[PDB]
């Protein structure tokens, strides 16, 4: 198994100093990712991010964070589709940077369809990116974990996972990220004598990437949410850097919805 | 809108599946949840297509089985449920030579033998084309059947290894896959709310012959886990499967049956 | 050591409750799952006893009704589920005028009307008392005979509001007694591994009556939260029970099934 | 109406409890998760509340430890959580004393002997009493002074007990409080959606003397069974009480973070 931070104060768990943290999809401007990423390099971390189409929205992202908090930081492409992709990411990183201590597995990409109008292209996609997306990035750092005897690796699954979005349509988006909950706490399981794995959960976030959603529906989830209103990024980078940290040295296998309490209805 | 309660009054009525057709995918093994599926659903009446990938005999020497013993009219299928293709193509048999399919059993699947780690990338892409690409294809295809008669029931064979990771055997691409499936019945559920009814059943250990790949020492540690002390066997699921695709169960849908001998209540 | 798998092979066989004897807590309403259960036993061939706390005619009623339907014994004992000694003396009284318990239907319950800030702490005790403590009751008073015959099967009737929080109406004592329902089930599941199964049954929003004092704008939002677009009925319930509390479901133990028209999948 | 984000853009910031007032009820033990929750709010600059029930000369220590180590206010108050009136004596006396309450951990609570048939029906209400109904009676104070103040955050140490059935020591009286409390944290966030948030912890085996009545052989079990193999330490839970009483979690509700090794993975 793997053993108890030797830290007794939490500011000394939650520090990053001397470690390095690779986010994936971190290259929009108020995404989990760059959020994520704010609060690791707030903690001192070295940051390794990804984009796929936005190259210049990553490179603005890095100038920030050298900017805010004198980091070393790097922007770097990835597909995370292909698994090749994957593993020269993790060789690339490792070069640069001398190692990965947490991963933060958190490109996606949404649906847009229930499975009877959308074709098995559209599903392929989906789950290509969603689901084979987040085990290519899971097998390619896991095979760095396991050589360094240590690691954290946390994944961002959706309460879509959980439950059924309404009004709509979108059953290859929740099966996906349905099964990214689980391989949360499978991997956990077979990595349990060299790293912790978990996920989170967000609800209805306003980062842009539900902005193809006409504006009535999105009336409507307000009313279902308790809180009334989305969450915004800013408000889940203490769940990353609580499992990417030394704060969470007995946490393997856990969920955490973040969902303004969608999912208690 | 919606679907409406059956109009039966006694359970033995609702649990009939006379003048209906039942479609059992992977029921060709003389004893897995396929053929027991198949029997249950024959004994209540249902006619009832079966399908195969590699055991040919065995299909039609289960169809005979299933002829002879309940008197129905039944028939085995090749079907391939890692391809669409193959998938669409069952449906269209089934309804040309049955007529119509009123409940759909989605049972095929294939295991896993090793962790992401030791595994390849092809290694993971065959369980999951398979267990959860199979499933959707199954899905879609007789989904198109349900939407346009108004009515059906889609029964998925999960696993408890959508819900916990096995131990001490590593298969994480299995465990995830039918993890997807459990969700896939819930969402489908919801997505097909004004003609059909879905749900999973999601068995433990059941000597079945899927697990003789397993050294046997490894099985004794496993009985040692579920409080009953014992594998299952397909016939104590028989009972699930008519329920779910019965008129006994016509306000259940979106729901997921465990049936391990209680290893997930530890 | 552990249980065994049931001796039948036909459903039909598995299913059947001739020769054994069913107890359903609160079955003396005219719709309610009691009354529905205990119909569906019958049909099967159980001897069934039933039990009221307020309604001794309605019980009265639906003993006379369940004989003359179905040709069984039938009887009726008065129960208060949130006294102890008052179980122990149902499950002594059947016992000594049935011969044994087989199947035990922990279904009696009541309604809470407020959230624990306007509710008084009184208000939150009788909830859980009834609700979770009468389980409790009858679990601890029938589990002592299980353990001594060897068998048994406790269907305990739960609720969705175990899984999820009813809005707009606050329950929070309801929901909170049922979730420890549930749990029970799968705990007990585990306890009592060697001689007896427990699973329970969490529906959702059902026209037994129970309801009744609720407005009707209120009744009309959950219609618009339920994807099948209405309440459901007891009698889509009894199939449930059955399998629950016969052999067709001799390796389910410590499961829960939703029965609520897919309200639990958004 | 609903509950805002935090207006702080950096963690620590958000994270930061200076000028606001914690209880943590039981933190009179020298290693719990009390004392080390207490700590990590300490840390955070907040003002610290603690209670006791039979240590009262621990609790005193901690005391004293906390304003030494970390310059803060901190007091010990005698509570019984089984008494609701000890329970709004204590808000009462916080609120007088610190001026207002933002968050509440609600975390004392005692360990169960017992299955529920070896067990009497006395040893079954104090396990309730103690574990359910002591935590509703910390909600039901605090969440009086929350909807006053129309802010607050209420955290409940559950345990996975509330998700699994312990093995090999029977506890079901345990297991189903702890999944009240659980299924509590849920339905309370949403009673309370216009002004507090409610979350729960749930630990696995915590290093904490709680369990020190356990026989040695049966805990090296329970360590074959935790994928990490060791049981926790109770700072390493520190990070998840701190989460959820600061602003680093204002649109986390309803949530609970299981704190187990993996042992619920299994
Ligand atoms: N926003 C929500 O309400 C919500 C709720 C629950 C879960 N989530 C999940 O949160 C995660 C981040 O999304 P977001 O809301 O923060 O919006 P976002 O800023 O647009 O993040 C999406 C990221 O995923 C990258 N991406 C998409 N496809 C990719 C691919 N094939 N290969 C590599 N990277 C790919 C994108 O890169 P490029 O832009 O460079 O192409 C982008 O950086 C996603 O997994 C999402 O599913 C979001
Ligand atoms: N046995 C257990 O302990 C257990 C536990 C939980 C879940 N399950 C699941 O229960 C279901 C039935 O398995 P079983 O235990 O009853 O053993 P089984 O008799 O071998 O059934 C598996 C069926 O799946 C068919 N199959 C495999 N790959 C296929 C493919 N690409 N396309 C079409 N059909 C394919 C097989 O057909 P052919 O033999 O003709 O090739 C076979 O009939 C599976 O989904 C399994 O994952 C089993
Ligand atoms: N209807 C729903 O929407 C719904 C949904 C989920 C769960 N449930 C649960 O289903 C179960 C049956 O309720 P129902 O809907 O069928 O309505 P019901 O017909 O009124 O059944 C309630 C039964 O519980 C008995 N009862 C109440 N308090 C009792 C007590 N202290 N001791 C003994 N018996 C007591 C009642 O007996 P008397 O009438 O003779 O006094 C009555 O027969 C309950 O547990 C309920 O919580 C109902
Ligand atoms: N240790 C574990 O493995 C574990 C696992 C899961 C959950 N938990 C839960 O964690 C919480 C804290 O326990 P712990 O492990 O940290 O051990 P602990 O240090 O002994 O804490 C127990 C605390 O609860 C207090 N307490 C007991 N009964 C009380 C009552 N009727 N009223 C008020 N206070 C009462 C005790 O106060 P006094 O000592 O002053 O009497 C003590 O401070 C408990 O809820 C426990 O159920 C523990
Ligand atoms: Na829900
Ligand atoms: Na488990």
């Amino acid at each position: 198994g793997q053993q108890a931070t030797k830290h007794e104060s939490l500011l000394d768990q939650l520090s990053l100093k001397g470690k390095v943290v690779v986010v994936t999809g971190a290259s929009g401007p108020k995404g989990m990712g760059i959020e994520a990423a704010r609060g690791c390099a707030e903690m001192g971390a070295a940051v390794a991010i990804t984009y796929a189409s936005r190259a210049q929205g990553a490179e603005e992202n890095v100038k920030e964070l050298e900017k805010t908090y004198g980091i070393k930081a790097k922007a770097y492409k990835c597909q995370v589709d292909s698994y090749e992709s994957c593993e020269k990411l993790v060789k690339d990183v490792v070069a640069d940077f001398g190692q990965i201590d947490a991963f933060i597995a958190n490109a996606g990409a949404t649906a847009d369809s229930g499975i009877l109008d959308g074709s098995v292209e559209a599903w392929n996609h989906v789950v290509q990116v969603d689901l084979n997306g987040t085990f290519h990035c899971a097998k390619a750092v896991g095979h760095h974990f396991k050589e360094r005897g240590t690691g954290s690796l946390v994944i961002t699954a959706s309460m879509s996972g959980h439950i059924a979005n309404f009004p709509q349509e979108q059953t290859s988006y929740n099966v996906a990220k349905a099964g990214c909950i689980h391989m949360a706490r499978s991997l956990a399981n077979e990595w349990r004598d060299f790293a912790r794995v978990n996920s989170i959960s967000p609800g209805y976030i306003d980062t842009g990437l539900s902005d193809f959603v006409p504006k009535e529906t999105q009336q409507l989830w307000h009313s279902m949410i308790p809180m009334g209103r989305d969450g915004l990024a800013k408000e889940l980078k203490g769940a990353y850097v609580y499992f990417a940290s030394d704060a969470s040295t007995y946490t393997t296998g856990a969920d955490l919805l973040i969902d303004g309490g969608y999912t208690t209805r």
